């Protein structure tokens, strides 16, 4: 068996790695350093920290907000085993620089910033994050009622108060503050039910399911963390505009969890929450199309047993899936048959992660794992060339790389910013895997690790 607690303990340290502005003093790296203090200048703001998307030095705020809403999820429903681990404080500190950023880009209650660097001039330069700003501007970007944003300022929503959550027993009043931006910014989207001002991040993340799944996801996590009804009443209001599944009037089950749609955690949160089967039967109808099938159709599974959604970032979709697995299947109400098929299809998921092909995919870890992810500052190019150096001048350990083919196939090249990328939503879910597999088959993580 694979050590899911040296696994775990990466996948959290891999974030450190991802971090933006005046870094802490507890870092546990000597690579990483200041960087892009500057960013907000150009609208009067603080708006440095959080996490650089991928391998780029552009903060993207709406799968950022997806990742911190995962990472605080994986607290919640695995939060003894992660303290065990020793890695409990680690995974917090980083959701409150998510979340702290989050609430520095909201400083009125309807504006809301979600984006600072351009992507195309961002992505012209292949130079670690410690002198980008010195290359080109970094301009911040905003909604407000005259061009809205539902989707991301609900996104961000559902992170506060998931960071609200994790937090209330430890930070009450920072689990207060989180509440409060959190409403704020629900009541921002759902008063304009529009994205027409979400329009920096074109071609990069632009998603077509809608805001009302993030209405749902943002409402739940709301509710868990205030027990306010009215954000309850909210969810449920717009479940009949999630996605369908085409031909049929089912909620969509063919696709999985991720930061473009959130409907599926949507459900399994409302599931629990509720105990309506109106929600245990879309959850099921995904996790059992994902596993044994459903209605004689069934996801795609390499032969070597990797379930194979699509080929841009496979293992962040099978990862995710098999999170959301066991929650579910940890659950009580959960159908004891389905809980067993579930759990097994979450351990082949995540030990093809971690190395059941014959090569971990995770850098840094395991038997012959990515060593060219496409990442700027892990590689640290003197001379704006992916080519030069050859080999990464630093191991960006816990990253979770796009993954295979359909057939098994993969080959490292830092150039193939498909096979090869790594970024913040493609570790979220696997950290929350990574708690489960620890929590039932253990393994022990390095003791004292730093990079
Ligand atoms: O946005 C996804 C991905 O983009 C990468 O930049 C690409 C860019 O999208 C493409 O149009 C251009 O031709 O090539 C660059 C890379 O050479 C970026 O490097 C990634 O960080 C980012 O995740
Ligand atoms: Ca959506």
């Amino acid at each position: 068996d694979y050590n899911y607690g040296e696994a775990l303990q990466k996948a959290i340290m891999f974030y450190e790695f991802q971090m933006s502005g005046k870094l802490p003093d507890n870092i546990r790296n000597n690579w990483r350093g200041d960087s892009c203090l500057g960013d907000g200048s150009d609208v009067g703001l603080d708006l440095t920290g959080g996490w650089f998307d991928a391998g780029d030095h552009v903060k993207f705020n709406l799968p950022m907000a997806y990742t911190a809403t995962m990472l605080a999820w994986a607290v919640y429903e695995y939060k003894d085993a992660l303290q065990k681990s020793g890695q409990l404080g680690y995974l917090m500190d980083q959701i409150k620089w998510a979340s702290d950023y989050f609430i520095r880009c909201h400083p009125e209650k309807y504006v809301y910033y979600y984006q600072v660097g351009n992507g195309d001039m961002d992505h012209r330069w292949w130079v670690p994050a410690e002198c980008i700003d010195v290359q080109a501007p970094r301009p911040s970007y905003k909604v407000d009622l005259s061009n809205p944003g539902s989707t991301v300022t609900a996104g961000t929503a559902a992170a506060l108060a998931a960071t609200a959550l994790v937090f209330k027993d430890t930070d009450p009043a920072y689990a207060a503050l989180c509440i409060r931006h959190a409403k704020e910014l629900f009541d921002f989207a759902e008063t304009t039910m529009s994205d027409k001002g979400y329009t920096a991040a074109l071609n990069f993340y632009t998603s077509h399911s809608g805001w009302y799944d993030e209405l749902s996801w943002a409402g739940a996590w709301i509710y868990l963390a205030d027990g306010d009804e009215t954000y309850l009443e909210k969810a449920e209001k717009y479940v009949d505009k999630w996605p369908i599944e085409s031909q049929t009037t089912y909620i969509a089950y063919s696709w999985g969890h991720c930061w473009d749609d959130v409907h599926y955690g949507a459900a399994l949160l409302l599931a629990k929450i509720t105990n309506k089967s109106l929600y245990k039967e879309a959850i099921e109808r995904h996790l059992d199309y994902w596993t044994v099938g459903f209605n004689g159709q069934r996801v795609r599974y390499t032969p070597k047993g990797l379930a194979h959604l699509t080929d841009w970032g496979v293992l962040r979709h099978a990862t995710t899936t098999a999170f959301l697995a066991c929650v579910y299947s940890d659950w009580s109400e959960c159908p004891r048959e389905k809980a067993n098929i579930y759990i097994d299809f979450a351990k082949k998921q995540a030990d093809y992660a971690l190395g059941s092909s014959g090569r971990s995919y995770v850098v840094g870890f395991g038997v012959n794992p990515p060593q060219h992810p496409h990442h700027r500052t892990a590689h640290s190019s003197w001379c704006d060339s992916q080519k030069v150096p050859e080999y990464h001048r630093h191991v960006l350990y816990g990253a979770l790389v796009g993954g295979p083919d359909a057939s098994d196939a993969y080959v490292d090249d830092i150039g193939n910013y498909v096979t090869n990328q790594v970024a913040c939503d493609y570790n979220a879910g696997f950290v929350g895997l990574l708690a489960k597999m620890y929590e039932k088959y253990g393994g022990n993580p390095i003791p004292n690790f730093m990079a």
